[PDB]
């Protein structure tokens, strides 16, 4: 009798999440902005004060993206004229806003398409980068201190990263890194100047009557990568007249002998830096404990102090290698690593010594050290109840490790499984969020006995609005496929009926270390195929994917487009023999490395799916970038990898899409997953004979992300898939 | 006759038309090829040689893509390593085979990479561009000698012409043209300096890891447009110690007043050229006549002998100024000209004298002026029996113009309403090639008394095929719009049945000066619609349409996008009336012009067609090449006609396509109508949320051609048909 989840709701966003973005500003303290004043809490108490006025720029005159507030809290940074590049980069203009006084500071501005800007950790001192190169305001009325001399667009960066780095690396345009006084600024530098170019058409608006070609250096793989040094400079010497001095550090000499990368800098003390290296084939790293000369202003490296990390099985880091730790003395850290079984568990090193205690063991992973003292170590796992799928905050105690308190576990436990963190500095009070498997719940907690502190946010307003509604139910279970468990979750629709036979969708990503299997609550187009489609929308985690150990995860190691591919077809088989679904009507989606995988499923052969969508997919690991594909599949040579490459193509398997229907969608300005791809797809099926679906999207990025687009695109495949399930 | 005809039919071409190709070479001698062989044939008598054998070349190593023999027959051209370029142009490697001894030459070959080759008109001399420069071999053993040194890849072209000039110009690569003496070489150089270009990628095989961005210098309208010069070189009084003397002839004063085109280049005399020169705004055209100062070595362009042809309802010529035919002393010529009542007629001129005398008149069109002799001018009309979309060949007696004698109007009145014809040297024989109502037939006839010396093919094997098809009839006839007759053909189904209600595709191009209504007999996509699927094939040709005199050519001027496409609908209005036409299942569709027109309708609400197709559609005509567009659009400026270029894009109408079902194709590597055309209306239809299917075609031009995209475009085009009409 109520109202159905229909696509308006999702694509109109009717239905709306509310949320709780704090920033902690001290060990109690917080800051939020609430009717669009900023406010700052007091942890323990929970009273606020006004720290910035919504009414203070009324007659500014820009419209403001976004914002950034002193440490030492006298000076705010505002961000106007946003112009977006890629995923997290982009250019705007600034202004600060003098707290003490009435005023915007108006002499020595920092300058308009600005890369990049940075307050120190504490007092008010900036970092920005203009034109790829850095520059230092000690005092925000100040001239600028030049650093660097030698960027060049698309060339030499410093201070930002180039396509790859930022998107593969550090998943950052910044590569700046302000030691914790303030005293250092340490950045690095990247020279695309031999990276080859990806070159694609924008169109533009329609006033437009050339379009341009958009030009950027894009490593594919087995292509020249951008090299990279690291600098560091102190802040606190520097002349007007004399060109400030930045100090090298050199990768260590086995980085050295060939290609390799920055992933990771952490400071550890104020005169101490972290930096950790990888090679380009990601089977080795190497972490450099860089400490700072006084009397020779030089940063050396011992070599006796060095830690290294190999695989035999795959790669180091479920993306990357993972982040150090730091004990406040920066003697000794703690970082996540895999243990001998093949679980990412908890390490403890010391800095001088060479080999690590693991504090944590078992048939479950860590996916994130969250906060340190010298009492406890905070972290997040899936341990809870045996649920990969599922996310949970836990307390060790260092004086014993098997004295671990889960926190979040029995708060609201069939609410709330999936868990992460905010801690305050030094770890006095945090802030929770689950993410499911029911409402979004943000609560405030204090750690001396880690009593509940308040409610937050805790979506009622949500609650009483979705009371009226034919909500879709999620199960989420398992099924066995050769002795090991692997899981699933379907979206099943309201009033499911056992007996009835449904049709379809599996909803498929499946890169390696992926999870689409999960606790947590979406209002998604799953939700409104499932309300008002009766659509099962089915997700399954195979081998390659995550947080369940390497003997699943690195099992696709040197062979995407494989393992994962053969069991997402193993467990529609499965979800096909359960008596409630309709073998008849089973299709199957995926945008991405999604994309890839639809494809390579819908030319198995297997008979299995009448139809399905690929959107954006990678079609040839060869058109892909080199950080992420060369990281599972080595390199596209003779001596190394090409075979598998080429093996592994969706064009290799274009016959069999003729007993399929296939809708192929792409948006022609993808930087990332480059249209190229899906128009290598389309071409080997005209070469064969076989009819399909096409959609481009103009100008559109990976994401297909603009109001317009999104609606259009999701529009699309409704009716793509209604259809193709004969629903009216 | 129980089989239909079929789309695999279509696209397989199980039933093809045979041809007879000849090329004379003197006034009672053709080459026919037959098999691989070239045979030679005498027209007054029907013996006929072996010229050249099918395996004179087995040793020959490369595949042979074309000949081309000598007009002394001592020699001939073999064409190898074709590669396409766009309509007309491409790069091929050439060998001279030596036809006296049996043998290749060796030394000196033409050069790898020729971009275009021809022999002078009489003997055997050769004329080639290499590198955009003109090189002249005497003998094809002996160094070649180079004519042009300016020469540079997409900037100068010397004897070949730009992108522009080969599509809208000439219809030709060739910028050459030697004097019958085979003693002057006439050649255009053209500069595209501050061209702008059109950037595409293009994909290429797999194993390309980057895609190549391709760049052609294309003026769009209104931009800045290649620069021309013309100039004749004397091919006798070339030496290999010195450099080659080239006179340039300058255009007349009146087109250098600004931006032109050099039109039409024909030698008159031995020593006299015709030069003719349109304005940018193509309502105004000189015709200058240029001689050999036989004592000064320059050419002379007296201003007694220059001629104006203005237009003040449109421009000037059909697709540009008519081509003269001139007398044998080079003192008169006949060109065809819009007439004061606004038809095109053969007119004569007089080199010295003013005016011109018109030697036909009427209420129908010459299409061209095909022969001349000393006693008759022969020619190609629509005049028999007021029927706009036939052509029958036509004698003038020069002594009485009322003289005037239909060749091929009683031939076969049944079979055959549409000729064309090919005069041998002198004018002694003709071939006529009859395309229609019925089988193409193809007869030889001398003119001493008009007598038909042989039929050559009569497409018997084919006729005798077609009896065992369901073949589809085609009506053709005409309504009544304002008090004017608009014809319009229709492809009926077999078994017609006047009071059964048949689905409609009104399949349309409708661009200035088309003529989709005609009696030319085709197999065709229609052909399989109509005879498989049942389906009514109805094209209209309404205002701006051509043959039928400037009232209706000229209704479009200025207006593009109005008319035409207010015509288009008017007509399948006209359509639903009659009983046999179901108007629930009207559908429209079109290619490049045709592309663009649909759209325009589509988007017009006028709810008389279900849905449609448009492949490679204009959209803006903005986005379109300045010669054409302007002949018909006048300047994208404020002060001219911008209010009608922006009043007519496809884009302006998004809104309405909610009320249809849209089909847009594109080929992505379409360098004539830009894929950003079509990417700018699927945008402007995701903005304003309308749904429709898309398809490109990756590398793909504008033809669709390769026979792979053209089975996969007819394909995908049948099905969305099929389904639009609720035919199964
Ligand atoms: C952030 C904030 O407003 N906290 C205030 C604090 O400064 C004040 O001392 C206290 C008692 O008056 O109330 C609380
Ligand atoms: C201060 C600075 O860097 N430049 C400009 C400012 O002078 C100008 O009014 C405006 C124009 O974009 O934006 C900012
Ligand atoms: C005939 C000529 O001059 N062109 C060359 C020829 O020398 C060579 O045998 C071949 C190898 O690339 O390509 C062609
Ligand atoms: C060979 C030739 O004609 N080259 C000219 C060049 O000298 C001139 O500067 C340019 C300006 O449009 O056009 C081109
Ligand atoms: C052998 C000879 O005469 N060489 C000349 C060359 O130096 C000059 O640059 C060119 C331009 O006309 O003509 C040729
Ligand atoms: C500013 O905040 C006040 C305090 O609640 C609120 O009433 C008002 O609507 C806000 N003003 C604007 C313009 O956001
Ligand atoms: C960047 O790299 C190139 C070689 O790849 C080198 O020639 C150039 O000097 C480098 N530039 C800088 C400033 O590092
Ligand atoms: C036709 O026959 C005549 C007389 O036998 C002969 O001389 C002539 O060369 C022949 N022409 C052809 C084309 O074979």
């Amino acid at each position: 009798s109520r109202k159905t989840y229909t696509l308006t709701d999702y694509l109109k966003n009717t239905y709306r999440l509310k949320l709780y973005s704090l920033r902690w500003i001290s060990d109690h303290e917080y800051l939020y902005k609430q009717e669009n004043n900023i406010l700052v809490f007091n942890a323990e108490y929970g009273n606020s004060s006004v720290f910035l006025e919504n009414s203070t720029f009324d007659e500014f005159g820009h419209s403001i993206n976004d914002y950034s507030i002193s440490p030492d809290g006298q000076f705010i940074l505002l961000e106007y004229n946003y112009v977006k590049q890629w995923r997290h980069s982009y250019t705007a203009s600034y202004d600060i806003y003098d707290l003490n006084k009435r005023q915007l500071i108006t002499e020595e501005r920092i300058p308009n398409n600005t890369q990049w800007v940075t307050w120190s950790p504490v007092g008010h001192k900036l970092a920005y980068v203009w034109n790829n190169d850095i520059y230092v305001k000690i005092e925000p009325n100040l001239p600028s201190y030049r650093i660097t001399w030698t960027g060049k667009e698309d060339i030499i960066y410093n201070g930002i990263t180039d396509w790859v780095y930022e998107e593969e690396v550090f998943s950052a345009y910044s590569a700046l890194w302000w030691s914790p006084n303030g005293t250092f600024l340490a950045y690095a530098q990247f020279n695309d100047t031999e990276v080859p170019l990806i070159e694609y058409s924008f169109y533009s608006d329609e006033s437009l009557q050339y379009p341009k070609t958009v030009r950027v250096p894009y490593p594919k793989a087995g292509a020249v990568n951008p090299t990279v040094k690291f600098f560091v400079v102190n802040t606190d010497s520097l002349s007007s007249v004399t060109n400030a001095t930045s100090i090298q550090i050199t990768a260590p000499a086995s980085m050295l002998i060939g290609d390799h990368y920055l992933c990771d800098v952490t400071w550890a003390t104020q005169e101490r830096i972290s930096l950790q290296w990888l090679r380009r084939i990601q089977n080795y790293s190497v972490m450099d404990i860089c400490d700072y000369d006084e009397s020779s202003g030089r940063w050396n490296c011992l070599v006796a102090r060095q830690h290294i990390e190999m695989s035999t099985t795959g790669w180091v880091g479920r993306f990357r290698p993972s982040e150090p730790h730091f004990t406040l003395d920066g003697n000794s850290f703690y970082k996540i690593i895999s243990n001998e079984e093949g679980y990412r568990h908890i390490c403890y090193f010391q800095i001088d010594k060479k080999d690590c205690t693991f504090i944590t063991k078992g048939t479950w992973e860590v996916i994130g050290i969250e906060a340190l003292t010298s009492d406890y170590l905070y972290y997040i796992s899936n341990e809870y109840k045996g649920m990969p799928g599922g996310r949970n905050l836990y307390k060790i105690q260092l004086s014993d490790y098997t004295k671990v308190t889960c926190l979040s576990c029995e708060l609201n436990p069939e609410r709330c499984q999936y868990y992460s963190v905010s801690f305050s500095k030094e770890a006095k009070y945090y802030q929770l969020r689950c993410s499911g498997p029911g409402l979004p719940l943000y609560t405030l907690h204090s750690s001396v006995n880690d009593k509940g502190l308040r409610v937050l946010e805790d979506n009622s307003a949500l609650d009483k609005m979705l009371q009226n509604v034919q909500m879709p139910s999620k199960k989420l279970d398992f099924i066995i496929l050769n002795e090991t468990k692997f899981w699933y979750q379907m979206i099943l629709p309201p009033h499911f009926d056992k007996s009835k036979k449904y049709p379809l969708l599996l909803d498929v990503y499946a890169g390696p270390c992926s999870q689409k299997a999960d606790t947590v609550f979406r209002l998604n187009w799953a939700t409104y195929l499932a309300s008002t489609e009766n659509i099962i929308v089915a997700s399954f985690d195979g081998r390659g994917s995550g947080y369940q150990g390497d003997k699943i995860m690195h099992a696709i190691n040197r062979r995407l487009g494989t393992f994962e591919v053969e069991d997402q077809i193993e467990a529609a088989r499965q979800f096909s023999k359960m008596g409630f679904v309709d073998n008849k009507r089973i299709a199957i989606w995926g945008w991405s490395y999604g994309g890839y995988v639809t494809s390579m499923v819908l030319g198995s052969g297997s008979g299995v799916f009448k139809c399905g969508i690929a959107v954006a997919p990678v079609s040839r690991w060869e058109y892909y970038d080199s950080v992420y594909t060369e990281r599972y599949m080595g390199l596209p040579t003779p001596e190394d990898n090409l075979d598998h490459y080429r093996n592994s193509t969706v064009m290799s398997r274009a016959e069999n899409f003729k007993q399929v229907e296939y809708l192929l969608i792409h948006g022609t300005a993808d930087d990332n997953v480059h249209f190229q791809q899906s128009a290598q797809i389309s071409k080997a099926l005209v070469d064969v004979g076989v009819d399909f679906q096409a959609m481009w999207y103009t100008d559109e990025d990976h994401g297909i992300a603009s109001s317009t687009a999104h609606q259009h695109i999701y529009t699309h495949m409704s009716h793509f898939i209604k259809q193709c399930f004969s629903l009216p």
